[PDB]
């Protein structure tokens, strides 16, 4: 019964959030508790995300003087992933020490409030097509919908992310995407079609648009403060679109193909061991690339540019055996943790999909840079816009029913 | 209390609409009511705004095979305006009658449904600074802010359409200008500073954006069914941004400078005697290009593309002695009618803005083709919006208090 | 399935080839065309 | 070295008349040209 306006996101017009990061950085200021360079007792040592974000946070002026960019995670020496907590920082040429006078020269310990210590690493760092029966059978060759698919608007094309329902009012039953379909301020685009738009080619009708974000306060997302810059946001891309009621819902199906059966989405804890995200091993199906693995490397990198803005992403994946882990027009996809040994694979995130969504970093002399993807946390994003994943087709079938 | 995500209309998710538009047709093609070319009655010429627009959809296979658009008005005959009500069809080449063939001519007299008959006029028509002292003030000497104000965000400028007030909730204060201000899919767009943004001079903090529009269902706006094509869009640009808690409001003033004071909007109906708004004389007061004067020409203009999608515009506007009504970075402005005994000026429409807003079209021999300008409808938007505009400080105050 | 038959027919090229599910009965080809005289022969689709 | 005007007769020798002779435009699927002689 609303006019035909657009509404605009209300979580960001508080000023106790700014009152309350000056009031922090404040007391924090005060209270600096000078200790000298001395002993440092094992049992204050890291062993969170949280302690080495705060870190970061309490010690940002000094870092960020001649730097790239920072991240939390593992050291790296040698080209081999380390056990031992440490601070990323991102420079565009490493040198001898001989050539750098004191001032430019990092620290290899850092301590923060409450005596909380941990170790500095330097990395080299930039800002800046297959054909197979799965690619074809992804792109109008089959005869279901499902993860992977191709997706597309008047202008632009993409891929299907996942089956999902809402949590609130009648628990209509849709698919999660990304919002970049859906550019409607210059533009009408808010029907969708498989495979293709009426004036380019034979398709069928999905259905229409309703939900997207792009920005969030970190305040609200992380739930504490990560930085000391007035305006700081964090990109989290989504949007939500459920099917229309003359849709043939039997021609859907919840399976992942060229995986399998799914678990439940899992949940990134800020207080448990680093050794559960760090280093294992996950991968995707793509609509451009096929199948494809890689391993994480770091978590929360930093950005900063030329109008006093900052930036936040949350996973930074990079692939294996000197392989690219993904291609343009594959944002989207699911990204999914491998079963070692019994359970099923759970999802943990999303390709992000942008601009400056790669680049390039070096770890031997021997070869060549190598390439890096970013991504988007799941269960966050669930949670902001408030909806649920089916994973077996009875409850899909229940769920058609009760609504 | 919300998430961080955008909404979007619901008032274009109907499919009656388009079950009615096809009955509608399907009933007006039963009943053709055939009539010989014989003597027309007086009794059932056109006299308003609503015979020549059913006339027009009635008949609208015919004059759309070989045209570039159609609009309804008053002949013109030598390049002066007539009084006899007619449709004007726009072709890019007129010729003598002897170079074509008999299904190209056109005829020179139309009947629609119920016996009602109208003329056919033909009209050649295209597609495709200023130092003072009034131009300073606007942009930054004065000591005021009122109309014709300079707006900017992190990107764009704009000039500041009206004051106005909210009709639900609690009564918030506020302006209203254009949408492009506010482009927020790829980059945040959200707060509005006068005269400059912070990155490039000073400049005072004004508020945030709350609420916009582009798109509009034509059976929404008009009431009517205006076309055969079932993907019909309506362009009304608008955007509602209310003052901050913090703002000073003692510096707001309610006049139009270089005019004086105004009167209460003044609606458009379309049973009203056509001589009421077609010939009128109007004004503008733009902050590139000053005070300006002109006449009003057409209404209800129509435009197809090559992707099968139809576009109407409200108001056709032509500059006097041969000067340009407007320049670019004028959008936003007021259109006012200018007083001819008495009352005081009243306003009628605001200038839309975008890429193809302006043209030439030819009216004598002697001379070059001139410029014309579109602009949107006044009342209606403010329905859409649920807005009401302020006329006097005494007014100002009251609500300042009543909030 | 990439090998040359014996069988006459008409080629039809097309950009994009699709399954026949998502296909309208309009747009669908027929497998036989028929001529004056009776004569008759194949329909084949490729892309190209 | 080796290195747009209006009037009644311009529109007349471009389609507004009734007859065909000297100064008449003629055109092809791409150019345009002015008509020579009668011959
Ligand atoms: N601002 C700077 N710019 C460039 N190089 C720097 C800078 N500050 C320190 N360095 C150099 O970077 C190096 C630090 O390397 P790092 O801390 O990663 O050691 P590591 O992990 O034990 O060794 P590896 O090189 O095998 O990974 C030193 O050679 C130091 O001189
Ligand atoms: N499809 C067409 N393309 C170009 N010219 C056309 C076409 N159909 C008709 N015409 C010509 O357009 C003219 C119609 O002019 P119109 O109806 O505007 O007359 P008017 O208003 O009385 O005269 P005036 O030319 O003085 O405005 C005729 O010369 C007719 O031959
Ligand atoms: N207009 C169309 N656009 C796209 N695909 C179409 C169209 N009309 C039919 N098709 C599809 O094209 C296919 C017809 O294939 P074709 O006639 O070449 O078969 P075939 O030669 O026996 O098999 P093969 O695929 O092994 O060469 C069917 O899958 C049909 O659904
Ligand atoms: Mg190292
Ligand atoms: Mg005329």
């Amino acid at each position: 019964n609303s006019a035909a306006y657009f509404l605009w996101p209300t979580s960001n017009l508080q000023h106790c959030a700014a009152e309350g990061r000056a009031n922090y950085f404040g007391n924090l200021q005060k209270g600096l508790l000078p200790r000298h360079p001395g002993r440092l007792p094992k049992g204050q040592q890291a062993n969170s995300l949280l302690d080495l974000m705060t870190i970061r946070a309490f010690h940002s002026k000094i870092l960020r003087r001649f730097s790239l960019g920072t991240a939390v995670g593992f050291r790296i020496r040698k080209g081999d992933l380390t056990d031992i907590p440490a601070i990323l920082v991102f420079v565009a040429r490493k040198v001898h020490k001989k050539w750098l006078n004191p001032a430019q020269c990092l620290p290899a310990i850092l301590e923060g409030p409450g005596g909380v210590w941990c170790d500095v690493d330097v990395v080299e760092f930039s800002y800046y097509q297959m054909f197979s029966e799965l690619v074809d059978k992804l792109c109008g060759s089959d005869e279901c919908i499902g993860s992977g698919s191709q997706v597309a608007s008047h202008e632009t094309f993409g891929t299907l992310g996942a089956i999902v329902k809402r949590r609130t009012g009648n628990k209509q039953v849709g698919f999660l995407t990304n919002h970049h379909v859906a550019v409607d301020l210059d533009y009408p685009n808010q029907k969708m079609f498989h495979p293709l738009p009426p004036n380019l080619g034979p398709g069928v009708y999905l259905g229409a648009v309703e939900r997207a974000t792009s920005f969030i306060t970190d305040d609200v997302w992380y739930g504490i403060y990560a930085g000391t810059n007035p305006e700081t946001f964090v990109r989290a891309d989504g949007a939500f679109i459920p099917f229309a009621d003359d849709f043939d819902i039997s021609t859907v199906t919840t399976v992942v193909r060229g995986v399998g059966d799914i678990g439940d989405v899992k949940v990134i804890d800020l207080q448990c061991p680093l050794n559960s995200l760090i280093g294992r091993q996950v991968c995707k199906v793509g609509r451009s690339s096929g199948h494809t693995t890689g391993t994480v490397m770091a978590y929360a990198l930093e950005y900063n540019d030329e109008k006093g803005i900052c930036f936040f992403t949350d996973i930074l994946v990079v692939g294996e055996n000197r392989q690219t882990f993904d291609l343009e027009g594959d944002s989207g996809s699911l990204i999914i943790l491998t079963s070692q040994d019994g359970e099923k694979p759970r999802p943990i995130g999303i390709i992000w999909g942008g601009t400056a969504n790669r680049g390039r970093l070096k770890l031997t002399s021997d070869h060549g840079p190598e390439n890096w993807t970013s991504g988007v946390d799941l269960g966050r994003l669930l949670d902001r816009l408030e909806l649920d994943i089916i994973i077996t087709n009875e409850s899909l079938q229940d769920a058609v029913q009760q609504q």
